[PDB]
């Protein structure tokens, strides 16, 4: 029935954090998102950003494993170009059985050319699709346990033979229930080639908000290349992201939002870049005004789901008819570090007074 | 100084104990260690073992960094042929930045071909997997400098990026604490030990498996002779040495604890029969002066263990320190105490507190 809360943990810690606190508020995180009922926290993988700072997502999940109950992690996404597939591959089974199945795994290529170089791959020639696509084909196979090799384009792996006692056989790393984790990819772009993946390959989509006509264009993609795929397209599956801040009354939420980290973050760092790259134009839009006039009042105004619980059921709401709407909403983490209170109460709010009232029509 | 504890957790779980059980006995292992001033725990690393079953030792130091004080961890060894090393590279400097340089790095080859095949490395024992840990380590200690450069290698293509022409925009800093390499250690076991004259050459921290007194002195012998032709100072204090040690309030209960216990078992069931099979009890049936074919459980007890009261336990390292000259850290053999850690706790609380200060280094 319901719509689920989840957290996505960039992170976009402020420039000049340590990795003992970004790590630290990681692991606080999952804990207290675990304790007020959000179905899953997503946590990104980058090597070379300041702000998203954070080239080893499976350390925080691995951390955060046995100090929660029932919140599910996801890596989002592990970079499969950047790895020797066998050796992610067994860390994903590992990780998977130790969390007895409360984990699901993102999968990309990567979007920042400075990493793709770190990683061997300049002019970001190799293909990152192509390397996506042969990690995750030999993935599955070790997944499976059955012998093969494989001499690939990008890398060489295999599973063995046992050779001629339980104790003397092979290791079992497969992921929980011995099957493939339920996999997931995210798409950008308004006319997005993962959306159309996912579909095909019936995993799970995810949505970063940009606008209704790209919303409606990524479910519109990834139905039709599901149902010629065989598949039966699941809206509950389709996760998106938005910023989302909630507090007592609309006035509160919309001052902490304006004065707080929220506001900080895009007034410092996504806006310029944003505004530079044309990504506030689904929202300039949707709103009938200029992207030259996209600042952030306008954003918390019109975009971000601000308010009181009321407020924010009722835009959520209308989104939902405007669209269709979605299965998970995805609560973009920002840094309160130093100021946990009410980014808790916030997320409290949204996971139990916002999030059960709003209903799925699929 | 004295000497130090230190505790090494291959591991060696009981067939059939799951990720979950695993993963939580590291755990708890590492705070006990932490709280009883136990120096450092070391955690190795097997992808194709039962016994043996933690494929990625980073998640357990992950899990367990923010709940201790003072121990410092290493992988041991992180198997640099089954990975990118600039993605390895990237991971271990971020978690000795999160761990404030509690951290050491164990390198190593591999010695399981089965886990090597998964890697694509085939007939093992064609790809050189020595020559892949040069190239490795190579690549590494260039990415922990952040000094623009890329690699065309055999096995494979890293590099670091030059900064894109505000602090918030700069790269990512993943260099380990303070900006420089960890400490490296490689674990030798064979008599002439080529890994003990790479540790020599290059300053590494060495660590033996003690396998008799005359392997034990062959390796410092190899490792010091290595260490001066380079230019180094050779310090013992250094020297990590595994043993299996068991301590009690008297010599009979502790015997009989190792001899009906965890310990007991493993050996029995899984370690005699291996070690007897490649003939690795010779050095101590030499020792003893018994012959290789009477070498049993009872035998490794009374006369290889260092199994005792307090004083039994010193007695037996002053005599092995007078023979051999001694190692700065008594790395002690972990075993499957899951179920009922309370002796093996009070053990390692024995050692730490009440063994290891007594024994100071010449
Ligand atoms: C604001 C923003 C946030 C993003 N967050 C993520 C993320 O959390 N995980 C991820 O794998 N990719 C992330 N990306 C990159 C896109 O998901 C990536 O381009 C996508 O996988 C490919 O898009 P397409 O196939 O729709 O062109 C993000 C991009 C933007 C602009
Ligand atoms: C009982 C036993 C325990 C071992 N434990 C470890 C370990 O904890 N870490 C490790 O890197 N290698 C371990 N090894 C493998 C040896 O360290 C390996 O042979 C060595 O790295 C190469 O030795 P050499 O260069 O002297 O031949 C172990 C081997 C045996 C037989």
């Amino acid at each position: 029935m319901a719509m689920e809360t989840g957290l996505i943990f960039h992170p976009y810690m402020r420039p000049g954090r340590s990795a003992r606190q970004t790590f630290d508020w990681g692991i606080k995180s999952a804990v207290q998102a675990d304790s007020v009922g959000i179905d899953s926290m997503m946590i990104s993988e980058h090597a070379s950003q300041i702000w998203e700072n954070i080239p080893n997502p499976e350390l925080l999940i691995a951390a955060a494993a046995l100090q929660t109950k029932n919140i599910k992690f996801a890596p989002m996404a592990h970079l499969l170009p950047h790895q020797h597939p066998a050796k992610l591959a067994t860390m994903i089974g590992w990780l998977s059985q130790i969390l007895e199945g409360r984990y699901f795994l993102g999968i990309g290529a990567g979007a920042y050319p400075q990493a793709s170089y770190m990683h061997g791959i300049r002019n970001a020639t190799k293909n990152l699709n192509d390397m996506v696509r042969e990690s995750l084909f030999i993935m599955e196979k070790i997944w499976k346990r059955e012998p093969f090799f494989h001499e690939g384009k990008y890398w060489d792996a295999g599973y063995p033979e046992e050779l001629e006692d339980e104790q003397h056989k092979l290791a079992d790393f497969s992921p929980w229930g011995g099957k493939a984790p339920e996999i997931a990819v995210t798409g950008f772009s308004y006319n997005s080639p993962s959306m159309r993946l996912a579909g095909e390959r019936n995993f799970k989509p995810v949505s970063i908000f940009s606008g209704l006509d790209a919303l409606k264009r990524h479910w519109e993609v990834y139905s039709e290349a599901a149902i010629e795929a065989g598949h039966t397209p699941d809206r509950s599956r389709h996760a998106v992201s938005h910023t989302v801040f909630c507090a007592d009354t609309d006035k509160e939420a919309k001052r902490l939002v304006m004065e707080g980290p929220i506001g900080y973050c895009f007034e410092r760092y996504l806006i310029p870049i944003w505004r530079r790259f044309g990504m506030m134009d689904g929202y300039a839009k949707d709103a009938g005004i200029d992207p030259v006039d996209a600042d952030l009042e306008f954003l918390v105004d019109n975009v971000f789901l601000v308010g009181s619980p009321d407020t924010v059921t009722e835009k959520i709401n209308a989104l939902f008819e405007a669209t269709g709407g979605w299965g998970t909403l995805q609560v973009e983490a920002h840094d309160y570090y130093d100021d946990p209170a009410p980014w808790f109460q916030s997320l409290e709010l949204i996971s139990k007074e916002v999030a059960p009232k709003i209903l799925l029509p699929k």
